[PDB]
């Protein structure tokens, strides 16, 4: 699928170029006559398969400009356009919708005098500089500083192009070698050769930088539709139990994470998607995620575009926020489905928070045969409101609400609300918009603003003039002619600065816990089935805490009865050989122990390990056990195990689930202090 | 001391340049009248003191030349070496003895056009081209590819000059900053603000590269006199007690192992001497260590100079030679009496190889009222007799040897030696050298080679032509006028080419075992001191060994005492307090036992530790311990490590001594294997 460049004749284009691969390919624009040349030669190294090549020849004498002549700069402005694919790549996205992945430029002949790089970055950067971003989107032809020639190991030669680089060889590899370096001004009128070293040079760059890519029904709907519960979607649940799995007690990289999360959990989508996801789990910009579980270390996205302004998965970091842990307790990991591929066991079913996440952050997702989208809802509320279920008291109603945000909210009808952000007149004809309506980005604004100011086409402009002085808030200060003032009067200020966004309770579905896509009629309807599973989980949770407790005390329970029947010798182990002690134990009726710690009170024949245990807590224990303070400290044990044990039994599965709600409201006060203070 | 210009009206010199501290000088050479205002501009900032500035004006029209013009150049080169200080330094020194330790090159207003870059280069190259390695003695002027702003943690911006340093601080730094970049290209006709980053830089910079300098009788000799036994010098011996304390089994810049050494050992020098050391430690060129215990893994200075030609500590890299521990043997270390500072404990006062390496590699120092001259001998040779000494037999006689060289030795009268090199006439006239006496330098020939050939004043040339065809050997071809040629066999062609040098055994010293400085009267006489105390300490190792095997046998010993007292009802444990069961055990003659295995049989009483021990041994056993199959590979173990006692103690020390010199054999075949492979 080649898009071909027809009215620029000078173009000599990369086979590639406008392909599927376009965004591989190197469009080397060339200044002046020498320029082209050496370009040409560098090309004869490298293919034409990926580079393509375009001349603005001139020159002329002097260095001198006074009485103008930008025709020229405009048209070779308009080819590179045309030439790259620009215009074509919306802001802010990738490299895969142009023509061409790159642009280096050849300047010679004279002093650097590049009247084009000048021009080249400067129209870069106040047309599309989003491009300009791009790790090597703009190159430049440069000569080495160092080339190093190795005689012995093998026989190959480097080439430097900074000190760094050659340094911090010298100090970590040039030992390995005999080698003797050839300081860089030792030519005469040729660089033919070093523009040959470039090329081959930045080929075998890019081969490696793009070689670095990181019926339908149920797919579709698995991955696109959340599960109500912990309002995850697979992508995501995978990246929070890969965070778990390692210890994210400390930063790395969203790119070191990506591939980690992707590998202990056999993700079957790019790295880059997952990046992503990563990304939407630590966004926290007014608008996105009430309660971020992932901690956003870096640029990832504002809320002026929505998001899409993250930087790069290399330059940012994540970490576990400090509270995802109150949220998910550690203790119910054990009681998970952890589903099964391959050989390996990856995330659970679903996770179950302490409070239905899917009601905190709210989802949106489009699948087959099914749509949804739930708004967030104030955390404080549904807690108050789980301890309504708690107490069996009425549940109180709830209204979507925004982390940091700040206008206001109405219930027309039940399940639909109108969002209204703020627009007061500070002086008669100036406006100061000073919140929108949540969702509604900054610059979706100021993009409808400017079209009402230089009314481009359409229809008549309608703005004197405006200023926009956004400190961490919002504030676009509008000012009307008195009688344009007075037609917004009519038509209704909020309604003309678009200063409304409706939000519909009419689509909320999710899966239910057992896979079945539901649409609930209700926030208190999705509240109370997870209210109900909760519950029983934390039962889960209590039964599996006593269980252990149990063991623990019946291993004790058993040392002491051991000890007793030694200490006061009912039971003799001095002498008689192993499988005779061993076995008048069993007889005894004393139960062998695994390394959890599980009991085991059976007869251990045929192919008998770990399914068993061994009596090594009986034998195994010092003969200081025997004495008289062990003895007694050991029955001391068991009694505070008992205790314990008891203790544990007298919390209702409610009770330790509100000890838990505690911890949290605590964490999330110091959350929203932290999540304020940084804005 | 300030060495001051007086033939240059137009520099303008640092006030440091000429001083102790003209190595922290830069002198910015300027080029033409542009770079000159630049250079002030650059200068203004960073002050006088350490920054010199000289002119080379001109320029004309065109980038032409044809009809030549080198007055010019060739005085403009003595500026340079003038007023940098240059013809006072010795080749492969240092920085110190110069007025200046930088040049930096301004080069401006047209093409790069560097008339000058190319020519100072050149000139470096082809005349001290040993200073155009040193780290950052050349510098250019350059202006930054991106500079970038940061907005928050603090405030402050960052000049980037290459895409890697900006990508490093990028992936590594950006994402904890509010920061906007800005792509360098936005510039009117002003370099000045760039002139004074790129200065503000530098000076930054060196301000850190040299702040990083990294009666008399009793410490000279010290210092100076190595010890007969290790053959070492205070110096030496910290190294490589150093590189025991950390295990060296892989390699670490010799730069990163100075510190480490001195760190430990409390060296009282410069750590730059540490560094000579430890590469004199690793050297291993013909005429240098017949076994270096260190491995050069880097340039470590080659035969042609007798290593002065070592490369710079923080690009070499060292390891113990694998022999090493083959002749310094780690069963010793704990016979060895470390030196006490302060309160840490350094090296010992000596090692004890197992064969005198003062022989083994020979010694070489000056100090005050002493001095010593010891030549390397055969350690195959020593071996020999060390085991002559050992069945009582008459010592053979031992004459210099050295690793890797081939000449020939012929002593004359007793304790003196003529060395020679080897000189052949491979055709009439034509002489081809394959040989130079040992410790006599490759180039020490080559220069008097050089002078012989092109007659340099003094006397009337004498070679018609030379040639240099070394390989890994040494190949000299010299042709002779048929009148030359007969005048040398009168003077004699060994004498005449400098082929012979002499071996003086005169003045063998070095402080015998007690601190005492003695003058030895012969190899046999040195060799026999070592053989009688390495003897000694060949006892001492068994001792200290059948010791711990001792106590070894005495803990099984008491452990099956008390198992059978226990076993058979002579001892009960079951009850009764601590105390009271403890006092009982030491009453029963039972000893304690620290955790370095050692008994102890008295009162604990008093301030009661590791200083007595416990009956941990005891009743710390598991039960399991009473039982048959226990308690009978209890006695299996006591009988085996009794027999491991006893046979031991059927080894006299001399079996030892030969059990390693065997050893050592061994691994000195692969080592010279290795060694010569490498050559």
């Amino acid at each position: 699928r080649k898009s071909r460049i027809t009215n620029y004749p000078k173009l000599e284009d990369a086979n590639k170029a406008g392909t599927k691969e376009g965004y591989k390919c190197t469009l080397v624009l060339t200044e002046g006559d020498s320029a082209l040349s050496l370009a040409v030669a560098g090309l004869a190294v490298v293919g034409r398969d990926y580079y393509g090549c375009y001349p603005l020849r001139g020159k002329m004498l002097n260095v001198r400009e006074a009485s103008a002549d930008q025709i020229l700069k405009n048209a070779e402005i308009q080819a590179i356009k045309k030439i790259m694919g620009l215009q074509h790549r919306k802001k802010y996205e990738d490299t895969k919708s142009l023509r061409y992945g790159h642009l280096m430029i050849m300047t010679d002949q004279d002093h650097d005098g590049s009247h084009i790089k000048g021009l080249i970055i400067n129209f870069l950067e106040s047309s599309f500089l989003g491009l300009l971003d791009i790790q090597g989107f703009l190159l430049e032809f440069i000569t080495p500083i160092i080339k190093v020639s190795i005689t012995k190991p093998t026989k190959n030669t480097i080439a430097f192009y900074n000190m760094p680089d050659y340094e911090k060889w010298r100090e970590e590899e040039s030992h390995k070698f005999t080698w003797k370096q050839k300081y860089y001004k030792g030519l005469g009128t040729s660089l033919a050769q070093e523009v040959r070293e470039y090329f081959s040079n930045l080929d075998r760059h890019l081969k490696i930088f793009h070689s670095l890519q990181g019926l339908f029904s149920l797919a579709d709907n698995i991955r696109s539709i959340p599960n109500v519960l912990d309002g995850f979607k697979p992508g995501q649940r995978k990246v929070l139990y890969g965070c778990f799995k390692k210890n994210l007690k400390s930063e790395l990289k969203v790119a070191q994470l990506a591939p980690y999360v992707s590998e202990c959990t056999a993700y079957h989508h790019g790295e880059q998607s997952l990046a992503q996801t990563i990304i939407g789990l630590a966004q926290n910009f007014v608008g996105s995620n009430n309660i971020y579980l992932l901690l956003p270390n870096g640029a990832f996205g504002t809320r002026a575009t929505g998001g899409k302004d993250a930087a790069a998965a290399r330059y940012i970091y994540t970490e576990l926020n400090k509270l995802t842990r109150k949220i998910f307790h550690p203790a119910d990991d054990p009681l998970y489905k952890y589903i099964q591929e391959d050989e390996k066991t990856v995330e659970p079913e679903w996770y179950l928070p302490i409070l239905p996440m899917i009601l905190v952050n709210g989802a949106e997702g489009i699948g087959t045969g099914w749509s949804t989208y739930i708004p967030p809802f104030n955390p404080l509320e549904i807690i108050k409101n789980i301890r309504h279920l708690m107490n069996d008291e009425e549940l109180e109603q709830m209204h979507p609400w925004f982390r940091g945000w700040t206008g206001t909210i109405e219930e027309i009808e039940p399940l639909r609300y109108r969002m209204y952000g703020r627009i007061e007149q500070i002086g008669d004809n100036v406006l100061e918009i000073t919140e929108l309506p949540a969702r509604t980005w900054t610059s979706t604004i100021k993009e409808y603003l400017l079209l009402g100011l230089s009314g481009n086409d359409k229809i008549k402009p309608w703005i004197k003039d405006m200023e926009e002085q956004h400190d961490d808030n919002i504030k676009f200060i509008i000012t009307l002619s008195p009688e344009e003032m007075a037609k917004t009067r009519k038509i209704g200020f909020y309604e003309r600065f678009k200063l409304i966004s409706p939000i519909s309770l009419m689509n909320m579905v999710a899966f239910d816990p057992h896979g079945k896509i539901k649409k609930y009629n209700s926030v208190n309807e999705i509240l109370s089935e997870f209210y109900y599973v909760r519950l029983e989980y934390y039962q889960k949770r209590k039964d599996h805490m006593s269980e252990r407790l149990q063991w623990e005390v019946e291993k004790y329970s058993f040392q002491v009865k051991f000890i007793k029947m030694i200490i006061e010798k009912e039971l003799t182990v001095t002498n008689k050989p192993r499988n005779a002690i061993i076995q008048e134990l069993e007889n005894l009726g004393f139960p062998r122990f695994n390394k959890e710690g599980k009991p085991y009170y059976g007869s251990p024949n045929d192919e008998i390990e770990e399914l068993y245990g061994t009596y090594e807590y009986l034998l195994g224990m010092r003969i200081w056990s025997l004495t008289k303070e062990r003895y007694q400290k050991l029955l001391k044990q068991k009694q505070e195990k008992e205790t314990e044990l008891e203790n544990l039994l007298k919390l209702s599965a409610k009770d330790i689930w509100n000890t838990d709600l505690k911890a949290f409201e605590v964490g999330y006060q110091e959350f929203l202090q932290r999540d304020a203070e940084a804005r």
